[PDB]
C-alpha cells in the first residue's frame, strides 16, 4: 500500500485536484447530500490509508473511483469541477496501471 500512498500524493498535488482535497461541505453545495449518497475525497482516503484501513489495493482504488463517479454524477462534464474529475480519473488510471496491472 506504499504505492497507493505514492499515487495518492501525486493526485493531491495535481493541478486538477482542488475539488477533491477535502470533503464537500453540503451546506455550501445545494443538493449534494441528496444526490451523492457515499461521499469520498482524498483527505478522507489519506486518513484511512495511514491508519491501515485499506486491506488491499482494490479497496483503495474503489474509494478513488468513488471520488470520480460522484463528481461525474453531480457535475456537468463542461463545468470546472466536472472537467477536473475527468482529468483526475484518467491520471489515476494511468498511474495505477504502472504498479497494479
Ligand atoms: C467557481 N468555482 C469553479 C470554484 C469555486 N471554488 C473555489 O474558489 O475554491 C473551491 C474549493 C472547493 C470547491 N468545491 C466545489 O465546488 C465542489 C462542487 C461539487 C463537487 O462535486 N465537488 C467535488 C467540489 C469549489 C471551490
Amino acid at each position: 500500500l506504499t504505492f497507493c500512498e505514492i499515487i495518492l500524493m501525486e493526485m493531491e498535488s495535481h493541478d486538477a485536484a482542488w475539488p477533491f482535497l477535502e470533503p464537500v461541505n453540503p451546506r455550501l453545495v445545494s443538493g449534494y447530500r441528496r444526490i451523492i449518497k457515499n461521499p469520498m475525497d482524498f483527505s478522507t482516503m489519506r486518513e484511512r490509508l495511514l491508519r491501515g484501513g485499506y486491506t488491499s489495493s482494490e479497496e483503495f482504488a474503489a474509494d478513488a473511483l468513488l471520488v470520480f463517479d460522484n463528481c461525474q454524477t453531480f457535475n456537468e462534464d463542461d463545468s470546472e469541477v466536472g472537467k477536473a474529475g475527468h482529468i483526475m480519473r484518467r491520471f489515476f488510471e494511468s498511474r495505477w496501471e504502472e504498479f497494479y496491472q
